C-alpha cells in the first residue's frame, strides 16, 4: 500500500497530506504552523496539537516524519510531491527533482522570494529525510506556460521582459489544470475542441481560460496580486492611483506593497474581515460596506470571466471552484446574474445544493453556457503527477 | 452668425477650434504649441506658422484672440467651451463657468495636477479676454459619474476612497458620450433599452460600456494610465511587478511613473514608435516586435471589450472611434476576430472603406452584435453643450 507524501511550505507553515496511491484518498493531514516564530507547533488531523518551539524547516519535517514513523507509514512513502509557487519560464510541467531542477528553482526564485525559498527549504529537508524516495516538483505557474506572448506581455519596455523576465505568469495552475480535466468528464466535452473558464475563488482568486485543454489567459500576473480583488489582496489597481497615493501620503512602494497584499480587497473595503462568511452575515445585518465589498468582488469576477472568454473560439462552460466557488451559493448566483449578457441561466435549486454534492451542474437547460461547481484537489493533482512520474527511468 | 470658441489647454499647448453655431462646422482651428518652452509658436490652419517666444497662456490666447480680431470673428464669439480633464465627483454634467465652478475645479485639480492647472490657466486667460461672453466647462470624467460603486471602487482600504477620492473616474467621456448618441441613430436603437460598447482608440485609448444611455463601466482609472495598453502608456500592470521592478533596478515610483506613461505601450514593446502606422508598416516588413506590440494591443482591447460587456443586460453594438478606431482597417478586423466568442461577423469589404465614409456599419448580417465606426468629434460635443447652456438664465 504505497503512499505519496505531499508537502506545501509557506513562509510561516508546512502543510502536508499523505495520500494512498490506490485511491488518491487522504490518509493523514496536518500543519507545522508558526514556523520561524518563537513558538512553532505540529497539528495532525485527527489528533491533539503538538508543540515545536524554535524549529527550522528541517526540524518541523523531522517531527512530521516521526509522526509517520509512529504510524508505520515511513516505509510506505514511495513518492514525495512538493508544491512550488513559481517556475518562471523554465518549467512547463511537473518534474522529478534532481540537482539540476533544484538549481533551476533557485534561478527563478527571485521572481517570488517569499514563497520560493520556503518551497526550496521543504525540498532540502525532504531530500535529507527521504533520500531513497523519488521526489517531484509541481509548479503553480506551469499550466499557464501555454499563454501566447500577446497574453503574457505587459505594455512595459521590452527590456523588462527580455532581461528581467517581467511577464504574466499566473497562479493556481494546479487547480485550474485539475478542474479543467474534471470538467471535460462532467460536461462531456471533447478536450481538444472546447472552451472553458475556470474561476478559482478562494482567499486567493483567479480566472483561467482553457481552450482545447490549454491555458490561454489567466488573471494573476507576474505575481499573485494582479487580477480579481481577493480576501486581502487589491487585484487590479491603476498604477497612477498608486503613484498618486505615494506622493500624497508619503508612503514608499514597500509600504504600498504591504497595503495592497495584506490590508486590501474584501478586508479593505469592508473594514471588517477577509472572510466571505463574515461579510455575508454582516450584509444580512445591514452592513453597507460589507455589501459594497461583496458587490465589488462580484463585479470584478464577472468582468474577468467575460474578458477571459475573449481568448476562446467558443464558450462551453464556466466552472466555479475554491473555498468560495465551492461553498458560496450567493457569490455564484450574483456572478452568473452579472453574466446574462453571455446567455447564462441558473438553476437556483441546483445552485443551493451544498458542496457535499461535489461535481455538479448548476445551470438550467436553456443556458447558452454550462455552469458547474467542481471541487478542486491540488493534493490529488500533485499525487497524480507524482504517480505518473514514478514510472519514469530518471 | 454666432460662433463657439473651443479651447483645449495642455501642459505644452493650446488647441482651439471655432465652430459655427449653425452647422457646428469648424471655421478655423489652430494650436499655440511649445507653450512654456523658450520658443512658443502659433499655427492656424490654413495659414503660415507664427512664432511667440516667451509666452504664457494668457499671451498665447491673446495672440489667438488677435487672429480672430483680424478675421472679424471677435464679435461673433457668443460662447467659449473649455475642455477640462478631471471633474472628480463634483461634476456630473457640463456647466456654465462662474466663480463657484472655478473654485470646484481647483478643489479636484490635485487628482490631475498636470492637466487641470493648464485647463484652469485657459479659463483664466479666456475670462480676461472675453468677459461678456458666457463660458462653459466640459469635463472628460463627467459621463462616467453614473458608474455604480461596485464598478468604481478599487480593492484598497476604504479610507483611500472616503478621505482621498481614490476611485475609478475614467476619461474620454466627451467622446464616449458623443459616439454613443450617434450610435442610437446609426443603429436605430432605443437609447433607453440598449447596450453598447464604445472603443475609443487613439494615442490614448479606452473602453466604455453604455447601458440605456449611461456609462456603467470604463477602462481608464483614477488616472488615464489604467486599462488598455496605448501608444506610450502601459495600461493595466501588476502592482507586484512594478514593486519588483523598483527593488530590482533601484527605480523610484517617480521614475516608474514616467516609464509607464512615456516609454511604454506600443513604443515600449516595439522599440520603434507609438504610431500605429509605423508599426503596421514595420510588421509588414518582417519586424517581430512591431507585430507583438500590435497583437498585444489587440488582445488587451478584446479582453476589455468583452469584460465591459458584463455590465450590459444585452449587447447591441460595438463602436470603434478615435484615430485608430476610425482609420485602422487591420486593428478593427483583428479585434473583431478576437471576439468570435460574442458571435460577431465582419463584412470585410465594409471594414476596408476609409474614414471618408464616416458613420458606417462594418458587421455582416448574421453578426450577433452590430459593429460600427463612428467618427468622434469632441469639439462638436463641447459646442453642443455650450449651445444648450447658452439658453439658460445663469
Ligand atoms: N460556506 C461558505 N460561504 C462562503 N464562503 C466560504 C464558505 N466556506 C469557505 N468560504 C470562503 O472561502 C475562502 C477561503 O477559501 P480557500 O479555502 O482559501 O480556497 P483556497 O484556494 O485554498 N485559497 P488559495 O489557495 O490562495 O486560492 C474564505 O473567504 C472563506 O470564508
Ligand atoms: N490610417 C491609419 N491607420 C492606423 N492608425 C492611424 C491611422 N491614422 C491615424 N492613426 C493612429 O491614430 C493614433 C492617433 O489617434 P488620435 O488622433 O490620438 O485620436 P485621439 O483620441 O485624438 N488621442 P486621445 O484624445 O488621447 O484618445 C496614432 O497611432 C495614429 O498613428
Amino acid at each position: 500500500f504505497p503512499v505519496v507524501l505531499v508537502i506545501n511550505c509557506g513562509s510561516s507553515s508546512i502543510k502536508f497530506s499523505v495520500l494512498d496511491v490506490a485511491t488518491c484518498d487522504v490518509l493523514m493531514a496536518g500543519i507545522a504552523d508558526g514556523m520561524n516564530t518563537e513558538n512553532a507547533f505540529l497539528s495532525i488531523n485527527g489528533d491533539k496539537p503538538i508543540n515545536l518551539a524554535h524549529s527550522n524547516y528541517e526540524d518541523a519535517l523531522k517531527a512530521i516524519a516521526f509522526e509517520l514513523e509512529k504510524r508505520d507509514l515511513t516505509d510506505s512513502v514511495a513518492l514525495i510531491g512538493h508544491r512550488i509557487v513559481h517556475g518562471g519560464e523554465l518549467f512547463t510541467q511537473s518534474v522529478i527533482i534532481t540537482d539540476e531542477i533544484i538549481d533551476n528553482i533557485r534561478r527563478v526564485s527571485p521572481l517570488a522570494p517569499l514563497h520560493n525559498y520556503a518551497n526550496l527549504s521543504g525540498i532540502d529537508a525532504a531530500r535529507h529525510l527521504f533520500p531513497a524516495v523519488r521526489q517531484v516538483a509541481v509548479f503553480d505557474t506551469s499550466f499557464h506556460q501555454t499563454l501566447a506572448p500577446e497574453a503574457y506581455l505587459y505594455g512595459l519596455p521590452w527590456e523588462y521582459f527580455s532581461s528581467l523576465g517581467v511577464r504574466r505568469y499566473g497562479f493556481h495552475g494546479t487547480s485550474h489544470r485539475y478542474v479543467s480535466r474534471r470538467a471535460y468528464e462532467l460536461l462531456d466535452l471533447d478536450e481538444k475542441d472546447s472552451g472553458l473558464i475556470v474561476a478559482h475563488l478562494g482567499n486567493g482568486a483567479s480566472i483561467c481560460a482553457v481552450r482545447n485543454g490549454q491555458s490561454v489567459d489567466t488573471s494573476m500576473g507576474m505575481t499573485p496580486l494582479e487580477g480579481l480583488m481577493m480576501g486581502t489582496r487589491s487585484g487590479d489597481v491603476d498604477f497612477g492611483a498608486m503613484a498618486w497615493i505615494a506622493k500624497e501620503t508619503g508612503q514608499t512602494l514597500s509600504d504600498l506593497e504591504r497595503v495592497v497584499n495584506k490590508e486590501s480587497g474584501l478586508l479593505g473595503i469592508s473594514g471588517l474581515s477577509s472572510d466571505l462568511r463574515v461579510l455575508e452575515k454582516a450584509w444580512h445585518e445591514g452592513h453597507e460596506r460589507a455589501r459594497l465589498a461583496i458587490k465589488t468582488f462580484v463585479h470584478r469576477i464577472a468582468r474577468h470571466i467575460a474578458g477571459h472568454a475573449a481568448s476562446l473560439h467558443r464558450l462551453d462552460g464556466i466552472i466555479f471552484t475554491g473555498g468560495i466557488g465551492e461553498n458560496s451559493v450567493l457569490i455564484r448566483q450574483l456572478v452568473i446574474e452579472h453574466l446574462g449578457v453571455l446567455g447564462l441561466t441558473l438553476d437556483v435549486e441546483m445552485n443551493k445544493q451544498p458542496n457535499s454534492h461535489g461535481e455538479r451542474i448548476i445551470s438550467a437547460n436553456p443556458s447558452q453556457v454550462i455552469c458547474a461547481v467542481i471541487p478542486t484537489n491540488e493534493e490529488k493533482m500533485i499525487a497524480l503527477d507524482a504517480i505518473h512520474l514514478g514510472n519514469v527511468k530518471a
